[PDB]
């Protein structure tokens, strides 16, 4: 079946409820004090984390080399506790997957698992006026409230939920290389 | 962990979306064409089952010997397909349980699993003006939309969700003896 044990270990040790001006979102912590959230959450210089207001020390809105939105935002947070390092569970490349689980941690749904089935490397998606690349698609009627939700298969964290059309769900792909300790770049 | 495989086999072979004048509800089919739904769904002489209008051949609103509401309604339906017989998974007696799962099958949520943790034999609950007996309680903030949702542990179907106060969830207890092939009683 789907890897419910796996999805549940990600949820407990690595998610938080994040609230911006836009609303609440499942937030996945990746390593240290670094986490991800969908770009359309519109992150400021502070954010609510499990209702505790938190300084956002850095926010990178990923775009690709064609200058197109990837809908992932990597955030560095001022918190005391470190996230368990889950980088080794990030896929190295674009891929297609079987039998995924979508997990949500919000106020409304502090803990919920949805098998979404087969996931496909979709590519381009118009996220309502915003061209976006590198999308994963599942055939499941996903809802508002589910954004930020973490998509797993066993041993792999593959994306975070970002959209849906009433019949399909869409996640922003997560790749390992988004998070390697890197470069000397003026980025703002 | 919680028995997610078990909860998922119940959902696939034994639930349906049921819609009355009151709205949509997860519906658990128990055996043959017999199913259950919360009494406050207010079942008529027809019901929507997976959007297909269906004759309700019989509806028994269980009450106990003190003439108090149990919040379970057993319905016999005019459908072609039989439910897999799951009576052998009904607990024989009142009990307390560990690590339960609450599963929902509605239009809004065709498939969703919520670990609710430890479940306790609660007893009396005022269901908003309706004294009700034989309630199970879990510490989980359950929501409208979840009524009818099936509460399992591994190998046991124990109740169907019927209420919640913002902090706890409440299920109507299911017992094996509710469904044994029985008696010669004028019941309406
Ligand atoms: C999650 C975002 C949300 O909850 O809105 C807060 C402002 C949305 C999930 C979608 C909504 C309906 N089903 C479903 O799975 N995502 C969206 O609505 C995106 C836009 C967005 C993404 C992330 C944060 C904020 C806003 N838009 C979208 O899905 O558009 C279509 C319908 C074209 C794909
Ligand atoms: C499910 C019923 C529903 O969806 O309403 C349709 C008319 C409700 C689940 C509750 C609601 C808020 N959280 C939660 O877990 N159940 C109720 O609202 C019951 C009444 C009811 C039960 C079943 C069918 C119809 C109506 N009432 C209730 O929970 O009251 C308190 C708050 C006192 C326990």
């Amino acid at each position: 079946g789907p890897g419910f044990d796996f999805a549940q270990a990600i949820m407990k040790k690595n998610t938080v409820v994040a609230r911006t001006e836009k609303g609440e979102f499942t937030m996945l912590g990746v390593h240290d004090r670094v986490a991800v959230i969908p770009t359309h959450a519109s992150v400021g210089e502070t954010i609510y984390i499990n209702d505790v207001e938190t300084k956002v020390l850095d926010a990178c809105a990923l775009r690709d080399l064609t200058d197109t939105n990837l809908e992932i935002t990597i955030v560095k947070l001022d918190r005391n506790q470190k996230f368990r390092d889950i980088r080794h569970f990030l896929p190295r490349y674009e891929d297609d997957y079987n039998d995924a689980v979508l997990s949500v941690h919000t106020s409304k749904f502090p803990n919920m698992y949805i098998p979404v089935g087969q996931v496909t490397n979709y590519g381009f998606l118009n996220l309502g006026g915003t061209p976006t690349h590198r999308i994963l698609m599942y055939n499941f009627p996903t809802r508002a409230g589910q954004c930020g939700g973490v998509v797993t298969t066993t041993g792999k964290v593959i994306g975070i939920h970002v959209g849906g059309n009433g019949a399909q769900g869409f996640a922003a792909m997560l790749l390992h290389s988004y998070f390697t300790d890197t470069q000397k770049h003026h980025h703002h």
